[PDB]
């Protein structure tokens, strides 16, 4: 599924993402935009270390989900990476929450550092009624 901006904003707020571990909803929106373009079935293969980024939040298979083909990987979210490709984003949201409980927080994704950190992210939620 390809979410419309405000549709996703309202969904994430309902799922408890606003302020989760100090991360504003606007930052979560910025992350989803740059990781997948708000597309739940998006996948990015990293030939460099043989891992794959899955779903709307581009969650990596080396640490967060199991796809069985990633070398020396763990599955901290206790999920099959397949669960991160569903139209229903509940499992992906639960796993994103787990990622940010680690020390790096939202910084765990390099895309957030390049495209969202220290920028005016208000644009991602303006006019959505959240």
């Amino acid at each position: 599924k390809v979410f419309e901006r405000c549709e996703l904003a309202r969904t994430l707020k309902r799922l408890g993402m606003d302020g989760y571990r100090g991360i504003s909803l606007a930052n979560w929106m910025c992350l989803a935009k740059w990781e997948s373009g708000y597309n739940t079935r998006a996948t990015n293969y990293n030939a460099g270390d043989r891992s794959t980024d899955y779903g709307i939040f581009g969650i990596n298979s080396r640490y967060w989900c199991n796809d069985g083909k990633t070398p020396g990987a763990v599955n901290a979210c206790h999920l099959s990476c397949s669960a991160l490709l569903q139209d229903n984003i509940a499992d992906a949201v639960a796993c994103a929450k787990r990622v940010v409980r680690d020390p790096q927080g939202i910084r765990a994704w390099v895309a957030w550092r390049n495209r969202c950190q220290n920028r005016d992210v208000r644009q991602y939620v303006q006019g959505c009624g959240v």
